[PDB]
């Protein structure tokens, strides 16, 4: 009734939104990317993502696959367990498709609370 439905999704876009730079950088001196906080790693070549999973009190942060190397699809996900009602358990997906470097978002949220630039 009083929840914060489209505030609550524009806080988690801006969580994982960022991390597309993250894991182009990367990418781009053919190092992997790794889940979570941490240093770089010389020897394996690995990132880390920089970010803490529960960064967002909304919900969880995750990364497939884990490592990632950029000759595979990478997906950067927001699970919205820590939502309202009409949020709660919704998931919000940004995916980078490794035969062209391209970004997409897409949620499963209710079409009202699904923010800019993201579809169904």
């Amino acid at each position: 009734g009083t929840e914060f439905a489209r505030s609550e999704g524009a806080s988690a876009l801006a969580s994982v939104n960022p991390l597309k730079t993250t894991v182009e950088e990367a990418l781009s001196r053919g190092w992997s990317v790794k889940s979570g906080t941490g240093t770089e790693d010389a020897t394996k070549k690995e990132v880390p993502l920089g970010v803490a999973a529960d960064a967002n009190k909304l919900g969880t942060i995750a990364l497939k696959p884990d490592p990632a190397d950029g000759t595979a699809d990478i997906t950067l996900t927001f699970t919205m367990g820590g939502a309202g009602p009409k949020n709660k358990g919704k998931i919000i997906t940004l995916t980078r498709t490794a035969a062209d470097g391209l970004w997409k978002c897409t949620s499963d949220q209710d079409e009202q609370f699904i923010p800019k630039g993201c579809s169904r």
